DNA sequence: CCGACGGAGGAGCAGG
DNA sequence: CCTGCTCCTC
DNA sequence: GTCGG
């Protein structure tokens, strides 16, 4: 089970309520930034005072934990779960396209249900469509095994349009998770810098689609395709899932930036951009940047892989598998 | 107290 | 044609 | 909702 995973239950919910109803969005990450950390808490709390210890964990979460102790449960939550509405709301910002603003007009409206849904089409776009006709192939989990399959369809497809592609799996997958999510491409071409071919995206995704790889678009530009994607069935066997699959075009000079950035973990991310703080230099998603007699970010500095971000630094190289934290 | 809390590409709209 | 807004995503 | 300044 875990160790604390009623009390991380409990917190989880509110923070879907905050973010699906409320639409408080920083609540929701409150919620969520003290469920993580007492995921990772190695007793077992007994009362809200000690939860309180832990950064994250203020004085009306350590309330709600000291009631969840003595009575198993939370009258907030109680009276959250038997309302009608909030609940209709949180359900349906489960369909791929619907937030919370979506979700809640569809229920002022009468719309309540995945059949309510469907008996609406009219009433949806063409991203809501596609996520209510996958939507219980989105909630599942991918095995890794599955992940290396369409990794390797991915890079062999993309090879084959040019040599010259790269193109990185990243996410929790390229740290060697059981499991994963989605699948997440990051991807660029020499002929692509900040400083500057105007189909390179749109080949890689027409050839994904052409062996029949990619099956659905979400959204799709210059730079970033959001679209599905499913494996082949083997021919002995039963069809596989319908995935979720991202694919970014980047910059070459902004690339490794990019790969480690999604490669995560975010923990990992924050604490990777605080040493770099203390050193003189500033990471974001795109650049590696010196400070800056006063404080300014200067030109950003040439980077040919990860380990030159971690070289500027002066970090040892971490591998991908080593990068939870 | 009191402001910050990640933030941008793309879809779909308004409107110049 | 264009910019700029909310909404959704991750 | 929580934290740091
Ligand atoms: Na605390
Ligand atoms: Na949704």
């Amino acid at each position: 089970e875990t160790l604390n995973g009623g009390i991380t239950d409990m917190l989880t919910e509110l923070a879907n309520f905050e973010k699906n109803v409320s639409q408080a969005i920083h609540k929701y990450n409150a919620y969520r930034k003290a469920a993580s950390v007492i995921a990772k808490y190695p007793h077992k709390i007994k009362s809200g005072a000690e939860a309180k210890k832990l950064p994250g964990v203020g004085t009306k979460i350590a309330e709600k934990i000291d009631e969840f102790l003595a009575t198993g449960k939370l009258r907030k939550l109680e009276k959250i779960r038997q309302d009608d509405t909030s609940s209709s709301i949180n359900f349906l910002t489960r369909v791929s396209g619907i937030g919370p603003s979506a979700a809640r007009k569809f229920v002022d409206e009468g719309i309540k249900t995945l059949e309510d849904l469907r008996k609406n089409e009219d009433k949806l776009n063409h991203h809501q469509r596609i996520g209510l006709k996958y939507f219980g192939d989105f909630e599942k989990r991918i095995p890794r095994e599955e992940m290396l399959q369409m990794q390797d369809i991915v890079l062999n497809e993309v090879k084959k349009v040019d040599s010259e592609y790269i193109a990185t799996v990243c996410g929790s997958f390229r740290r060697g998770a059981e499991s994963s999510g989605d699948m997440d491409v990051l991807l660029t071409h020499p002929s692509f810098t900040s400083e500057s071919q105007p189909k390179l995206l749109h080949q890689v995704v027409e050839q994904l689609q052409k062996v029949h790889f990619i099956t659905d678009t979400l959204s799709k530009g210059e730079t970033k395709f959001m679209g599905v994607c499913q494996l082949p069935s083997k021919n002995d066997e039963k069809e596989y899932p319908h995935r979720r699959i991202d694919i970014r075009l980047i910059p070459k000079d902004q690339y490794y930036c990019g790969v480690l950035y999604f490669t995560g973990s975010d923990i990992f991310n924050k604490n990777m951009r605080a040493h770099a703080l203390e050193k003189g230099f500033t990471i974001n998603e795109y650049t590696i940047r010196p400070l800056g007699v006063t404080g300014v970010a200067g030109e950003p500095l040439p980077v040919d892989s990860e380990k030159d971000i971690f070289d500027y630094i002066q970090w040892k190289y971490r591998e991908p598998k080593d990068r939870s934290e």
